[PDB]
C-alpha cells in the first residue's frame, strides 16, 4: 500500500486540528494584526545587544520552519516571512495565558502559519528574537513539508508544485523579483518618454503570414475560428498610423510548438514603436535602458556572472571541477579518466559514450560552475557594434561577390562553408548557407552585448533598405552570450512594397492581412520598431539555465499515474526515512 | 461598378507618388529629425505676439489635415501631432530651395505625414505657426481621409478601422490615456506597498469549476486540450501559500460567451492578494486607490459626469431634450407628442411602439445628455457602507425569518416579491428571489460609490463565514452607478471546508482542481483578496456608454461582403458627394 504514511499523517493531522477546535481554539482566525514585517523587524531592532530586551511590543506573523525545545517552558521557533528568518523564543514566564501557552506550544506543527505578539530582543547567543506575550495559530499545515532544501535539480518535482518550491527554495523568489525589476525598468523608461502602454487582441480572426504554428480556438456565438497572437506588431503599427506616435505593449505571446528549457508555450515580450525614430535612436535607447536595468540590480553597469566554459589548461578550473566531483580524480590520456568520469556521469543520469574531455567540459558547465569560475558582462555604453557582412568579410579575408543573391556570390560562399565550419545543410539556398556560416562562425564569440547591424535584404524579408550602402537593410540584432536578446528596425512604411512582401509571403506559406495594408496605405510615419523577450532577458540576468526559473507556472504535461505513484512512493520513502 | 471612384483615386495617387519619386524625391525618407513636438512647441512659443517671428529654428512633423492656399506663394497647412494642431505657413520668400517649394507645395495631399524646419511665429490673425525654410513628405497618403468628424455614432464604421477613427475622432484618444492612467495608478499604489506583480498561465490544462464557458484550444506536441483562463485567483493564492505575502496581476481574462456593449470576449482585470489582511483593510485600500485615480484625472476627489435620467418636471431638462431633438416640440397627453416622437425615433433607427414618455426619457439618456445635465460622483473617503440584509430589512419594515435558507424565511420573502417589485422568476430558489428582489429594489439607487458588505452564505458559496453575526460572510461588492465595479474577501483558508465546496461545485456543474487543494492543505495564511475590472472602471471614469470606447480593437464579426459592398458603396457616395 503506497502512500500509506502520508495518508495516515494527513488524517491524523486533520484530527489534531478538529480536537484543537473542539477545545475552543479557532485554527483559522479572521484577522491578525501584523504591526511589523520580519525584514522591518531586523532593520529596526538589529541594534539590540546581547541579552537586551526592548520595551516595544510588536506583532509578527509567518511560517514555522523549525520547532525545537530545550525545556517544557522554553521553546525556539524559526518563523519565516518574506524569505527572511526570525527566531521566536517562547518563554512561559513571559507569556500571559499559561494555559494557552501549553496548548499552543503543543499544537504547533512545522509548516504552520503563526502570529506572535511580544518584545524584540537579542539573546546571549546573539540571535535576534521576539519574546511573545501572546500568540496563535493562523493556519495549520496538514502535510509534512519537505526538508530544506529539496529537489536540486530534479526540475519535475520542483516546478510541479511551485508553492512548495518557493518555501523550500526561497532563493528562487529572487528571480521573479528580478523579473519584475525588468518590466518596471521598461515601463519607467518608456512612460517617461511619453509612451502610451496599450493592450492589443490576443484572439485574432486571422491566422497571419507568420510561419510559427498558432494555438487555434473557436468562438461560439459568432461561430468563428480564432487564433492566438504570435506578435502584436501590426496592431501597434496601426496605432502609430492612428496618430499615437509612441506606443508599447508588454504582452503574452503564444506558440503551439515545442517545450525546451528555453521555450514555453506562452511567454512575455515587450514591443514598442516610436514615430520619427530610426534604428540608431533605438540603439542608444537600448543601451540606456539595459544600463538602467543592470544598474538597478547592482549599482554599476557591469554584472558578475558564471563562466561555464572550462579550460583544460587552467589548473584552477580543473581543481574546481575535481572539488565539485564529490571526490578527486585525474589522469592523462584516458583509462583512469574514462572510469572515474563514466562512474560519476552514470551516477548523475548523464550520457553517454567516449568518456573523453568533452564530457568533462560539459559536466563542468552544467554543475561545477556555481562554486567557481566567474565572468563579467559589461553593459556600459556604448555597446560594441558590427556590420553583418563586414564581420564575415573581415574574417574570410576579402569581399563577397556582389549581387549577393546571385550565383557567383553563392559559389563563393560554400568555398568557406567547406573551408571553415565543415558544416552546412540542404537546400543550400544563399540565405541558409550564409546565415549560419555566420553563426557557427562569428555569432560566437559574441559574449559581450553587441549590436549586429545592417543585415542583407536576403536575411530581411520585411525590413526597409539601407539608406546608403546597397543590398543591406536598416536593422539590428542585440547579441549577448551568443544569443539574440532584442531587435529593432527602421520600419518599412512603403505600402506598395509591403503589399508585395505580404502577398509573396502568403504564397510562400501555401489570407493576407488586408486591414493592416489599408492602414499603412493611409500613410505610415517613419517609425522605429523594437522588440525584446522578457523571459529570456530575465534568464540572462538572473543567470539561470532554465526558463522555468523565470516562469512561475510553466506548462506541464499533466501527470499520468506512473509519475503520480512514483512520486507518492518516494515521499513515503521520505517518512520511512525519518523513522528508521 | 461600385467602388469605382475610390479605386481610381488610389491608382492615380500611386501614380502621383511614383512620378514624385521619378523626379528625384524620396516619398519615404529614413530619418527626419523632429526637434520639438507640437504640444512642446505651443508650450514654448505661445508667448509670441502677433506678427512676431522667433530666431529659433525648430523642426516638427505630423499629419496634414488641411491644405489651403491664398496664393501660389502662400500656403496654409494644418499639421497635427499628438492630437494637437499647428499651422504651417509656407511662404516662398522664406523658403530656400524654390524649386523644392513648388514641387512640394503641389505634391502635398491631405493625409500626408510631413516634416518642416523653420521659425516659430504668431501671425497677424493670431494663429501660432511655423514658417518653413525647408520641408518634405515623410509618408504619402494613398486614400481620401474621411472629413472630421465622421461616424458618430455608427459604431461599426468606427471600430472596424481604429486607425482612421483615432485620426478623425482624436478625442477618443483621451479615453485610452485615461485607461492607462488607471493601471499606472494601480501599480503605483500596490508596488509602493511591497506587492510583487506577477504573471500566471493563460493556458490551463484544467477547465475548472467555474460556470462561465471557456475558450478551448489544443497543444500539439503534448497532444492535450487546454483552456483559456477565467480568473488567475487560484494561482495567485498558491503564490501566497508559497511565501510571497503580497501579489497582484493585471491580466487578460477570456470568456467564450456573448458580445454586448458591456462585454468583450477578452477583457482586462486586476486581482491582488495580501496576507494578514481582511476585507476591512481592503475597503480602506479601495477608497484610497480610487481616490488617487479620480484625483489623478482631475485634482479633486469629486468627478463631473453626465446625468442621463430625465425628469418630466424639470423644464430645463425638457428644454434641453427639445434643443437636442434638432427642432422643437411639445404636447400634453399624446397625439402631437406621438407624431413628433415617432418621427424622430424612426429617423434615428430607434424603436418601437407606444410613442409615449418612456421613449422620450430613453432618447434623452442615449443622445441629449452631452449637451446638458451633469452630475457629480463623489469618490471622497469614506465611501457609504451598507450590510446586505439590513438594507433589505430596513426597507421591508422588519427582520427576515432566520435560518434564511429555510422554508419560513423563503415564504416570507416572496410576500414582498409580490408586494414590492411585482417581478421574479422560476425556479424561485431562496437565492434568486432574495438576490434581485435586492436588485430591482435597493441595488438602485446605488449611484454614489458604496460598499455592500456581509452577504449571506446563501449568496456566498466560496466565502468565509462572518466572524460575529451568523449566516453572513466577510465580503463586499463596490457599487457605482448601480453596477458592481470591484469586490473583496477575507479569503477562505480552511482546506477541509474548501475541499467540500469544490467537490460540491463539481457535481453541481455535472475534474476538481486538486493542485490548489493540496496547496492550501499546506496551510494558507489569512489573506485579503481583491478584484477589479479595468475595462469597466475605465468605462465609468471616461463616461462612455460602450466598452468599445476603452478597447482599441474590440472583437468584430469579420465582414461578409454585403457589409463590404455596402460600406464601399457609401464611401463612393462620399466622393460623388465632393464633386456634385
Amino acid at each position: 500500500h503506497h502512500h500509506m504514511l502520508s495518508k495516515q499523517l494527513f488524517l491524523n493531522r486533520c484530527k489534531d486540528v478538529e480536537e484543537y477546535q473542539k477545545a475552543g481554539h479557532n485554527p483559522w482566525p479572521h484577522k491578525f494584526n501584523v504591526s511589523i514585517t520580519v525584514p522591518e523587524f531586523i532593520a529596526k531592532y538589529s541594534g539590540l545587544e546581547k541579552s537586551q530586551v526592548s520595551d516595544d511590543i510588536v506583532s509578527v506573523a509567518g511560517r514555522v520552519l523549525s520547532k525545537r525545545s530545550s525545556s517544557s517552558a522554553l521553546m525556539f521557533i524559526d518563523l519565516h516571512d518574506s524569505q527572511t528568518k526570525l527566531q521566536i523564543m517562547l518563554n512561559k514566564s513571559a507569556y500571559e495565558n499559561k494555559e494557552d501557552f501549553v496548548s499552543l506550544t503543543k499544537m504547533i506543527y512545522r509548516g504552520d502559519i503563526c502570529g506572535f505578539t511580544g518584545h524584540p530582543t537579542r539573546t546571549k547567543t546573539g540571535e535576534l528574537s521576539l519574546i511573545p506575550i501572546s500568540g496563535m495559530i493562523l493556519s495549520p499545515c496538514l502535510h509534512m513539508l519537505p526538508s530544506m532544501h529539496y529537489g536540486l535539480g530534479d526540475q519535475e518535482t520542483r516546478f510541479r508544485k511551485r508553492y512548495l518550491d518557493l518555501i523550500v527554495n526561497p532563493e528562487s523568489v529572487k528571480n521573479f523579483v528580478l523579473r519584475t525589476k525588468v518590466v518596471k525598468a521598461v515601463r519607467k523608461y518608456l512612460d517617461d518618454k511619453g509612451f502610451l502602454e496599450v493592450e492589443t487582441p490576443i484572439l485574432n480572426t486571422i491566422p497571419g503570414g507568420a510561419t510559427a504554428r498558432p494555438f487555434i480556438t473557436h468562438h461560439n456565438q459568432l461561430d468563428i475560428q480564432m487564433y492566438m497572437r504570435i506578435a502584436p506588431e501590426l496592431y501597434l503599427k496601426e496605432l502609430v498610423v492612428g496618430g499615437i506616435n509612441r506606443v508599447y505593449e508588454i504582452g503574452r505571446l503564444f506558440r503551439n510548438e515545442g517545450i525546451d528549457q528555453t521555450h514555453n508555450p506562452e511567454f512575455t515580450t515587450c514591443e514598442f514603436y516610436m514615430a520619427y525614430a530610426d534604428y540608431n535612436d533605438i540603439m542608444k535607447m537600448t543601451e540606456e535602458l539595459l544600463g538602467n536595468m543592470v544598474k538597478d540590480i547592482t549599482g554599476g553597469s557591469t554584472k558578475l556572472e558564471i563562466k561555464d566554459r572550462l579550460m583544460d589548461i587552467n589548473n584552477e578550473e580543473d581543481i574546481k571541477m575535481l572539488e565539485k566531483f564529490f571526490k578527486e580524480p585525474i589522469p592523462r590520456p584516458f583509462n583512469s579518466a574514462e572510469c572515474s568520469k563514466v562512474i560519476e556521469k552514470h551516477c548523475t543520469e548523464l550520457n553517454y559514450y567516449y568518456d573523453g574531455n568533452n564530457e568533462k567540459a560539459m559536466k563542468k558547465l552544467f554543475a561545477d560552475f556555481v562554486t567557481e569560475k566567474k565572468m563579467v558582462l559589461d553593459f556600459t555604453a556604448p555597446f560594441k557594434r558590427i556590420s553583418y557582412v563586414h564581420a564575415l568579410e573581415e574574417k574570410f579575408g576579402e569581399k563577397i561577390p556582389r549581387p549577393l543573391d546571385g550565383p557567383e556570390a553563392l559559389t563563393f560562399l560554400k568555398k568557406q562553408a567547406i573551408r571553415f565550419n565543415a558544416i552546412c545543410a540542404e537546400p543550400q539556398t544563399t540565405a541558409r548557407v550564409m546565415d549560419k556560416l555566420f553563426g557557427d562562425l562569428i555569432e560566437v564569440d559574441l559574449v559581450q552585448p553587441t549590436f549586429v547591424c545592417d543585415q542583407p535584404q536576403l536575411m530581411s524579408p520585411l525590413a526597409k533598405y539601407h539608406r546608403s550602402e546597397p543590398e543591406l537593410t536598416e536593422r539590428f540584432e542585440l547579441f549577448i552570450l551568443k544569443r539574440e536578446i532584442a531587435n529593432a528596425y527602421t520600419e518599412l512604411n512603403n505600402p506598395i512594397v509591403q503589399r508585395s512582401n505580404f502577398e509573396q509571403q502568403a504564397k510562400d506559406k501555401a489570407l493576407v492581412d488586408e486591414v493592416f495594408l489599408d492602414a499603412i496605405e493611409h500613410a505610415f510615419p517613419p517609425t522605429g520598431g523594437w522588440g525584446l523577450g522578457i523571459d529570456r532577458l530575465a534568464m540572462l540576468l538572473a543567470d539561470v539555465d532554465n526558463i522555468k526559473e523565470v516562469i512561475l507556472f510553466p506548462t506541464m504535461r499533466p501527470e499520468d499515474e506512473l509519475e503520480k505513484k512514483a512520486r507518492e512512493a518516494k515521499e513515503d520513502a521520505m517518512v520511512a526515512q525519518e523513522k528508521a
